[PDB]
């Protein structure tokens, strides 16, 4: 029962600074102490210095390819995260990665699935994060990691991302909480038959049924390891106001944590990302910590 | 696939001014552009000038019969709306009427059912809007349109409302979202066996079951056209603060739009009212637009 | 159909003053008038003077046994409440007790079950209120009444509580709404197999199923009288901000009142506490009144 808390203070996936402060804020909130109380032997893993990285992010406007912003810096930092997370998983430790914007998932998902090839990925997000290189409008790479992970628009992915192993398949990723999906993304999810449970489905079936369906969708044998990549903007701005891309109307605070409890309950969680905490906009950070505690086993009654 | 956006800037059904600004605010928010994007060939229909009408509303205190306020002005303006909506439906266009207080529904429901006799009416509201002429306490006619439409308290309805066709029957109207029903209204709903799904039923069965039951209640053959008259005060003041008669605790923003999606889904929507937007109290107007988009086919994933 | 509104202005169960103002605030809000409208012949019962009691509470810091605060004052005041509530029930009247912090339930539960031995108790609360004398950390007795009622940690309950009849058994108490349960309390609920429906269960099954399961848990014959002790902090601080121990994320305003309607519906409610209203922190007091009205029969539609 060992855990590595992977610190990924990266902001180059989106315009706003402050999200790179995520990891330190979560840790100051007592994240590591929380995990130890739940019985986890923890250690911290520093992938890079957030301030040095932020310096290059803020300065280097020339880091563009087409509409895509910072593909070089992002490719470098996410390869670092990949190597770290992969080693953690090979060591037999649980990789709990704290972001940082969601572009870091390019490294975390690649890292985990390289060790666990049949791992399912549950993407908890208001967004699909699957815009292609030529398809993206904002050019913000935190809205693109799944397209790169899936190898979509192959001929337009820059050489600096050549390091990304092709280990994720469309039938191994399930969305929960979608409500701001771009037109291009809509077509992609449809064409690729990706399991997508939007807010419509949560409203229609309830969060318990949705989580069950999401788990089943990425675990046919019912035995597969499961990874969750958790964007805090899935949770309605009423609870998560300090996040870069707030969307209504999202998960309640209750649904957001219940989701974690159902996942913890299934006992097959192998890795977790908690991303897009931007402290410069207590609630957002305490929600991040709460997600961690519930995911890693904290319950309301005796266990 | 043609639509007429019927502008009904009327405020004479209730004391507060500002609700007559509804139509222009929704249009400035981009309502017409939204409908065109969804594939609708649209055009605007101006029934009357809201400023001229508001002038007579604010001045003419003598327009009273008993406790009922502005029965003459209301009867005149709603007859205009009736003739417009009826012609739109006869032209084979979808009447999307923007209010304006809910007294305009006297014209919209009469207009639609005169063309579609077997159309069901789903009344989304915190209130029953079915107080009679002699029964009303406030005397505000936006809380009375269904009594007139149903022909209740026949001997006490003023001659100026003689134009109203008797086309609505009690078994063709279903409420969703009730939580502030007057004692007299309670008795009426009971005595007439009107399908009424209060917040209790939403809490008990969930919004999906409630919407299903409401649709079934007004469509026995499962083939009948369906009209929705949507009062924005059904939605909890937390989401719709700028409305004349706010009531707790109502539909969530999510339930309010999910309702629209289920209706759009059934494919039998023939007309829609969006009423009681009072901008003088972004959320309320954007909610009004959102209701329209979801009702007319906008989905979270690919369609 | 007779009711006694038992006024229990007690604050000695917790540090904060103001909760003793509960009863008067609820009454000024029109609590008694509300009950009369619902058909109840009401009368007020003053157990003690809240100002005189508050005077001794604020002054007497020496009233401690170990970590437990004010065991003497609490034992005295709750014995008074016990004798009052017991007499009310023997008179054949409905005891509706307004607090006051939740330590008053030591008197109300004892009073009711002494007259109705097979009565079930539904404890609506964010907390378990079952910390023992030696187990409590805060030493606040409003978090301890159920341990005393159940006779737990027998050898450490002060002599001043010797008056408490042992009438409550573990299989006759059901929780609804738990989300802040101490580690010691968790073990107790588990060891004693007490029916506990946390926010997890509300999230998982919905409030209707939870209330049904709670009623069944304390009423095997399906005939037993039912008592509800309602802590207003069960309701999310968004609706109940003026309460001493606010916890997220709790019941919605809708769930909180729906709960009351289901209970009223079963027709076996024999007594009700409404506690922990602390006006010095309109919403909180109006919620208290609303709980009362819904519990005692108020419905959204005709009845
Ligand atoms: N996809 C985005 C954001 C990417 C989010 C990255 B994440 O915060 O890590 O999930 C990107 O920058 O690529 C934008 C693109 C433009 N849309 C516009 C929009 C607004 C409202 C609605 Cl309902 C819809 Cl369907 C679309 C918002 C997300
Ligand atoms: N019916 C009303 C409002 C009519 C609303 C028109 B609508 O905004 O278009 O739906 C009218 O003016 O005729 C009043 C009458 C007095 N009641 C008092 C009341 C307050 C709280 C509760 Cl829980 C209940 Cl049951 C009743 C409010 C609505
Ligand atoms: N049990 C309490 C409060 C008793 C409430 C009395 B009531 O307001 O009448 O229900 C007492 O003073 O005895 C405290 C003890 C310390 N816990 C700490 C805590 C905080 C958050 C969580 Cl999630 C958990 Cl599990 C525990 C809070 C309640
Ligand atoms: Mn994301
Ligand atoms: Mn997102
Ligand atoms: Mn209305
Ligand atoms: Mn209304
Ligand atoms: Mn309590
Ligand atoms: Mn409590």
């Amino acid at each position: 029962k060992k855990m590595s808390i992977v610190l990924a203070p990266f902001s180059g996936g989106q315009p706003h600074s402050g999200v790179e402060l995520g990891p330190d804020y979560l840790l100051k909130q007592g994240l590591q102490q929380d995990m130890e109380k739940l019985g986890w032997d923890t250690r911290l893993e520093r992938v890079f210095d957030g301030k040095v990285v932020e310096a290059r992010k803020a300065s280097d406007n020339g880091d563009r390819i087409g509409r895509v912003k910072r593909p070089r810096l992002t490719a470098e930092c996410t390869e670092k995260i990949y190597k770290c997370v992969r080693r953690v998983a090979e060591q037999g430790r649980f990789p709990l990665t704290i972001g940082g914007d969601h572009s870091i998932a390019l490294g975390t998902v690649a890292g985990v699935l390289s060790v666990h090839p049949d791992a399912g990925v549950i993407w908890v997000d208001a967004h699909a994060d699957i815009n292609t290189m030529s398809g993206t409008v904002s050019g913000n790479l935190h809205g693109c990691p799944l397209s790169i992970l899936l190898g979509l628009d192959r001929e337009n992915i820059p050489e600096c991302f050549s390091w990304v192993p092709q280990v994720l398949k469309p039938n191994k990723i399930a969305y929960i909480g979608l409500r701001a999906v771009d037109d291009e993304e809509k077509k992609i999810l449809h064409d690729l038959n990706i399991a997508a449970f939007s807010m419509h489905h949560v409203d229609r079936y309830g969060i318990d049924k949705v989580v069950s369906m999401a788990i089943e969708a990425v675990s046919p044998k019912g035995t597969e390891p499961v990874m969750v990549s958790y964007d805090v903007d899935t949770i309605d701005p009423l609870y998560v106001p300090a996040t870069g891309t707030p969307v209504r109307g999202g998960l309640s605070f209750r649904e957001a944590l219940f989701l974690c409890e159902r996942i913890a309950e299934c006992g097959r969680l192998v890795a977790l990302d908690v991303v897009e905490c931007n402290p410069l906009l207590n609630d957002t950070i305490s929600v991040g910590c709460a997600i961690a505690r519930c995911m890693m086993g904290e319950t309301l009654l005796y266990t």
